[PDB]
């Protein structure tokens, strides 16, 4: 019948493998053996559709013009070095190379930070084809591997459907939040997944309703999670981790000044005659409104104002409207962050410190107090939500605080005798880590002697038994909370060094650095 | 024949995009060499079913006028200043522009205060089609992404009826008590402005455009929202009324 | 196997690119603790990747890599310190534990709460499990009785009152391998 030319010179412009040709000979051979109407002539025509639809042999049109991919991937996204430089890294490999390639990638970082995002804009720049497979909450593992021919509703699944509507056999795959992929009780989907993102056997894609291979080694496999902890460790040794540090204040203002605003008054339908917001105005909206790491939230806000101000316009209020610093908050109401230091002068026994938090990071204060009147042995309470993992802390600041005014001052009778209340004052909020024991060996210090320290001194670091300062995770944040403040002298591990210098020069350029390896000079720093 | 007939004279009044009139024409192709008495012809009948009833190309005409939303909305309800600013800033925006706009909203605040039938109010204002559902306490992703058309129990989910019943691509779909979900997952999706518009259910196989869609949320405290949705949308604070307020809404 | 499959997929020659024996050592040592070979070759192939990109823009006809610039292909190293006591004072005693990521050090750290130096007590911090808390306390009871036994009239262990400490706050571990290194060290 006309069935089976309608199948065969459509593999005209494939080069399909051996393997696969042996396959569909097979099946149109019994396809001139079943009843044209029969139940098995429909699932054999059903399968041999699936088989032709693949693009077995060929490729998008990808270009390998780096000058070109990098004007494609500037003009959508700011600063976004990392995915910008592994794609032109990407393309010049695929350049030397006679062949297109493929890869997998998995972008992780805080939310809001351009993660999906940019996935698009790299598939226009590399033109290839672009497809979305979230993977959020998903338990079906037939989603990916699919069914049997047997069953009634059998199909291939996602992936094959993907090299079926894009047409080409070098796609760009995004599986969007792979970490939030779900725990099926009857399939694991991330176990599914070690097949589909392994580097060698991609080759080899074994589809359960195809029952043949597909070379998936061509496919750019992209992935985004907010955790890598959550992945699988045999599913995220396959994946390359690149990261997405989210964005500092100035260049929150950039990508808002240059992405968010213009897109905001095209979303809105203004101009820049009718509603003006000038860098000070955006300034004082990150600085007041949008501390957190992503830009979703700052657009929101964006997006605020400009309807705030496009209804003042239609409505005939006014003309036209300009946003000053002074009238900002008749726009987005009052500030939300109006303070950045709790403590301007620091009495004895609290310690300026320094935590990592959601919000582009945060400062603390250690304060401590005498609990009962006299400066049988002392004590020590602690309060303000503090984890098992900081209470340890806290007991090992309190030993070697002992220990040392020991030796520093034997005389004094303050640490050993006295009952001590430890607090710090964000006490509705959890916190936990060991990077607070070199602030609270200092609060303790500082309450035991009378003496307050540098009144402009932050600083953190994980403290031994012995007082050797360890390094601490969270630098960049950390020296981005004690900038906000009025921090004129930072104190950091040692170790903590180079990526300590591996920070932007304009985040470090007004702090007095102080490098210790052991707290006698954290101890000479502040006091 | 009469079944593709039908099905066509269903789809005559939409203007259907390129990728979906594809999948329906392949369907009705595989429809079209099917025996009526196949289980399988049963399965693809009830798969364009649902194709031919998404209206992909149909709004419904909203009311862009800043005196009459106002009237209904200060007709309506007492007190509701921010949500009355909040709609008639979203009218204005659409007036401005001069095309209809989606947005995803969240009343939060104690019950009782009006957060649903202020919801069912600016429906009215806007001349929106209305529909709601409830995620509090819900544990099934599945209610929401759907099920592929190999199990028989497959449906495609709330979705995708709020779309048949509204018979619009525009409506106003509340979702109700997004605290207490247990499934946060196909809503970070369902309510993503990145990928609204290529919103793909499980059933149709095939992605539908939510980006003029209307989604408003309720709550009674964002801290217990999970932390990803909680910033996709706006948080609007529908406080409590003092003795006053509630002798005028008694009274009125 | 690696660095030849991958200069093949980079289409680097070794004239282009020069990957020393030293370099490969630094990187294994630095980079790749694991048990595994996927992130070697991921290394490998992110060095070699940098390396034609340099090639490709312009920027270098050839491109040799260093232990001093290696850092500018990966990174800054994931692992540098190897022993946290170049000298140990009396009080800790390095010990052994066991690491996905090869091999791991640990020290014992124990040091007085109180000053005089009615019984004592060990304080015990550093996330130590309950199989790991249990070896303390025997270790801290073997201790009591071969002090008592080796010195008659040294009665610190009995009276004072200790904290141990390991170190690695912050990373949990367990078992009981540390028992005679808690004993050393008390
Ligand atoms: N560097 C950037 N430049 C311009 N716009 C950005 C940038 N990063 C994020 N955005 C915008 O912010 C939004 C972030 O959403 P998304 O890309 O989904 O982030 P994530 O992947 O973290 O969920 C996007 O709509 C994008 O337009
Ligand atoms: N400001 C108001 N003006 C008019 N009616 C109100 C107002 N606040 C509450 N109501 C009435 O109270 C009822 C509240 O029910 P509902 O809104 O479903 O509860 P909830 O606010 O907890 O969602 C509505 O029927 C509404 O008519
Ligand atoms: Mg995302
Ligand atoms: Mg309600």
């Amino acid at each position: 019948d006309a069935i089976e030319e309608k199948f065969r010179e459509r593999l005209k412009e494939l080069v399909v493998p051996k393997h696969v040709m042996d396959v569909v000979d097979e099946e149109l051979s019994k396809l001139g053996l079943l009843d044209n109407h029969s139940s098995e002539f429909n699932v054999t025509r059903n399968y041999l559709d699936w088989l032709t639809s693949i693009p077995w042999g060929k490729y998008s049109n990808e270009n390998l013009d780096l000058a070109r991919a990098q004007a494609v991937l500037e003009e959508d996204h700011y600063g976004m070095e990392d995915v910008k430089k592994r794609i032109l890294e990407f393309i010049a490999v695929s350049q030397l190379r006679g062949s297109t390639q493929g890869k997998i990638l998995c972008f992780y970082g805080p939310p809001g930070v351009g993660k999906t995002s940019i996935a698009r804009s790299i598939a226009r720049a590399l033109n290839r084809e672009y497809f979305r497979f979230s993977v959020g909450g998903m338990t079906d593992v037939a989603e990916i591997k699919g069914h049997r021919r047997t069953y009634v509703g059998a199909m291939p699944g996602k992936i094959i459907q993907c090299l079926k509507k894009t047409k080409t056999e070098n796609p760009l795959i995004l599986i969007d939040e792979v970490d939030k992929i779900g725990r099926g009780y009857q399939g694991d989907p991330s176990s599914a997944l070690l097949e589909l993102l392994d580097p060698e056997q991609n080759a080899n894609f074994l589809d359960h309703y195809l029952d043949v291979p597909v070379d998936l080694s061509k496919v750019l496999f992209i992935c985004t999670a907010n955790v890598t902890d959550t992945i699988p460790e045999p599913l995220r040794d396959r994946m390359e981790m690149i990261n997405v540090s989210g964005y500092v204040a100035q260049e929150k203002l950039a990508i808002a000044e240059r992405y968010l605003v213009p897109q905001a008054r095209a979303l809105c339908g203004l101009d820049e005659s009718k509603a003006k917001l000038s860098s000070d105005v955006l300034t004082l909206l990150i600085k007041q409104y949008c501390r957190e790491s992503g830009v979703r939230n700052l657009q929101k806000q964006v997006e605020k104002v400009l309807r705030k101000s496009a209804y003042k316009i239609v409505s005939g209020e006014a003309e036209s409207v300009e946003v000053t610093p002074e009238n900002l908050q008749d726009f987005v109401g009052k500030p939300v962050f109006t303070v950045e230091r709790m403590y301007d002068v620091t009495p004895p026994g609290v310690v300026m410190g320094l935590a990592w938090t959601a919000m582009g990071g945060s400062t603390l204060f250690v304060e401590t107090s005498l609990r009962r009147p006299q400066d049988k042995d002392g004590s020590l309470e602690v309060t303000g939500q503090l984890g098992e993992v900081m209470k340890e802390s806290a007991r090992i600041a309190y030993t070697f605080a002992r220990a040392f005014l020991m030796q520093h001052a034997p005389a004094n009778d303050y640490l050993v005798t006295s009952h001590i209340h430890l607090h710090v004052p964000e006490g509705a909020t959890p916190k936990d880590g060991p990077s607070a024991g070199c602030t609270i060996v200092t609060a303790l210090l500082s309450l035991a002697m009378g003496r307050p320290v540098r009144q402009n001194l932050a600083m953190t670091g994980e403290v031994s038994l012995t007082g050797k300062i360890l390094p601490v995770g969270g630098i960049k944040e950390k020296t981005i909370a004690a900038k906000r403040a009025g921090v004129t002298c930072i104190v950091l591990p040692a170790e903590n060094k180079k990526d300590f210098y591996d920070l932007a020069a304009f985040i470090t350029e007004g702090l007095e650095v102080h490098f210790v390896e052991h707290y006698r000079e954290i101890f000479d720093i502040a006091f």
